[PDB]
């Protein structure tokens, strides 16, 4: 039903006062990302990274033909929905017909773990790992900057993701959904043998990317050695503890291991106040960039079962907002693709640094560019403050598209990424859905670590997160918008 170009449609006080409408375009239009040739490949069920769309037409054009586990979690985490039969998740999938919704993520998530079963014989010395890799032909195949290396963060990211999926498809007693979720519980199982082996060094030290000595090679061949790519590790607070979990709980590590884990990670667990202007101080949790990106891991494990993590984690958003209204900014910050370049049809490259410098680790940052996506950790705290950005940053020039939000916008309108990605669409949709923590969280409590969890992460944050400031400081609304310089909406989307 709803028109394309639906953001102008409504003025930001009525996002606010029946956020669910919105949502219920938002998510329509999201779902037309979900095609073959668009999002992923439905030939073997695997994503793509996503699409460049047409300057003029907004229609896709050339495909990335690569992806990472990292795309696979925000796929799957959608299909552990749908498969629950979430309305919201069906709306996504399968609009015209909601009932559906559950059958076609069945269906791809089986495809797709053939392919991965083919990857492991082909590759075994990934230990049941995936690279970035190449996901165009039926085989997949690394990425050629990603033979014989495999990242920590990503698959720690679609390792949740699957347990989850495994969790909604069982709640579901359809024996075929129990059948597929019995065959990924086999996939998940057999990197619990694989992990410690592959990215724990010791001493708590845990490989960001681990170097395979031949990926051709079994993981217990004789010839087979791992070792972690230079001195980076997964030690902070970010995306990347998802696979700190994986280890504990499944790595096979000793009670020493474990409690050094968490001591080589304490010391990136930092307090620091936001204080521009006059908002704050609000206490938050030191990003590495304040990049929204960085707050992943709540997307998929409870963290706000805990409420000093809950309290933590909602100032973040009372800065992000807050920051951007006092910096007159029309949306907030996050690693993010580049604009493209009109005459090439090309992005000219991706922007890591785009976060809150004064709350960050990392300070030299690039601010020229903001992403709808920004706001999926608002939208867990408050959708209606979330989408109210969303809609700003959405209604600038060229920013909607037949598939839903489109990439980034330069904040001063004179430049737009003309490109389509799981991470800058469906990060949002999956937070519109509430992530999937209440999945796991069952399944964690069903398999005996829920309580470990909940008194681990609870002792972490509430060591260093004591005498919160700025908890009475409300989200902020935007209160600028992305300035017209002449952009022309895409054809088909105007
Ligand atoms: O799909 C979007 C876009 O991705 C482009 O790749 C980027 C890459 O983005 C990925 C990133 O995760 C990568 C990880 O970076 C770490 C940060 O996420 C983290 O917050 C930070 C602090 O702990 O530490 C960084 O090292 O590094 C790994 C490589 O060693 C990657 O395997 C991993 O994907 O964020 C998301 C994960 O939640 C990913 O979904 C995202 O793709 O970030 C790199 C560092 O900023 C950057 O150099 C790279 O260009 C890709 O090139 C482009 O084609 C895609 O459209
Ligand atoms: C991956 O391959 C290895 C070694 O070839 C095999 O033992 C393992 O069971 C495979 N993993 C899965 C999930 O089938
Ligand atoms: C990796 O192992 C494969 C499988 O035996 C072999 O064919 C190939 O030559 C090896 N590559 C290197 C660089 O040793
Ligand atoms: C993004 O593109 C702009 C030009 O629009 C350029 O000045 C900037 O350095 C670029 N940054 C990256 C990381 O590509
Ligand atoms: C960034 O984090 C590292 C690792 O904990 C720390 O040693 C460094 O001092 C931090 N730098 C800043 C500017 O926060």
């Amino acid at each position: 039903e709803p028109s394309c170009r639906f953001a102008h449609q409504y003025t930001q006080e009525q996002v606010l006062q029946n956020p669910s409408k919105f949502i219920n375009d938002v998510l329509f239009w999201e779902g037309k990302f979900h095609q073959n040739n668009i999002s992923y490949n439905s030939g073997n069920g695997m994503s793509y990274d996503g699409t460049n769309i047409d300057w003029v037409t907004g229609e896709g054009t050339v495909k990335h033909p690569f992806s990472a586990a990292s795309k696979e979690s925000l796929q799957v985490m959608l299909y552990a929905h749908a498969i629950a039969g979430s309305a919201d998740a069906a709306r996504f999938l399968s609009p015209n017909n909601p009932s559906a919704a559950p059958g076609i993520a069945a269906s791809i998530m089986d495809t797709k773990l053939q392919t991965y079963l083919r990857f492991n014989e082909t590759y075994p010395g990934f230990g049941g790992f995936l690279p970035w890799f190449t996901s165009s032909s039926q085989d997949l195949t690394p990425t050629w900057d990603w033979n014989n290396r495999v990242p920590g963060l990503d698959n720690g990211e679609l390792l949740w993701a699957v347990y989850a999926f495994i969790q909604a498809a069982e709640n579901t007693s359809n024996k075929s959904f129990i059948d597929l979720a019995k065959k990924w519980q086999t996939w998940m199982d057999y990197t619990k043998t694989t992990a410690a082996h592959i990215f724990y060094q010791g001493e708590g030290k845990v490989c960001a990317v681990t170097d395979i000595k031949n990926q051709s090679l079994p993981v217990y061949h004789p010839e087979q050695t791992y070792a972690c790519e230079g001195t980076s590790y997964l030690n902070d607070p970010y995306q990347g503890e998802l696979f700190t979990w994986w280890l504990q709980f499944f790595g096979g590590l000793s009670d020493a291991d474990i409690e050094a884990l968490w001591e080589y990670k304490r010391p990136q667990l930092v307090s620091v106040d936001y204080h521009i202007g006059n908002v704050g101080p609000i206490t938050v949790q030191k990003g590495y960039w304040f990049s929204s990106h960085e707050t992943w891991k709540v997307l998929e494990m409870p963290y706000y079962d805990i409420d000093i993590i809950r309290r933590v984690f909602q100032n973040a958003e009372r800065a992000r907002t807050c920051n951007s209204v006092v910096t007159q900014v029309p949306g907030m910050f996050a690693s993010i693709n580049n604009v493209t370049d009109p005459a090439t049809g090309d992005v000219v490259g991706y922007i890591s640094n785009a976060g809150i410098p004064s709350i960050a680790n990392q300070t030299i940052q690039e601010l020229d560019v903001i992403t709808p996506y920004s706001v999926f950790p608002t939208v867990l705290f408050d959708k209606g403050v979330g989408m109210a950005w969303w809609r700003n940053m959405a209604i600038g020039k060229k920013m909607q598209n037949i598939y839903g939000s489109t990439e980034s916008t330069r904040r001063d309108g004179t430049g737009v990424s003309a490109l389509l990605t799981w991470d800058s669409k469906v990060s949002t949709v999956n937070a519109i859905l509430g992530g999937v923590s209440g999945l796991v969280s069952q399944k964690m409590k069903a398999e005996n670590i829920y309580n470990t969890f909940v008194e681990r992460i609870e002792a972490e944050y509430s060591r260093v997160f004591k005498n919160l400031k700025g908890e009475h400081v409300p989200f902020c609304l935007p209160q600028e918008t992305v300035p017209d310089t002449g952009l022309v909406d895409f054809t088909t989307c105007n």
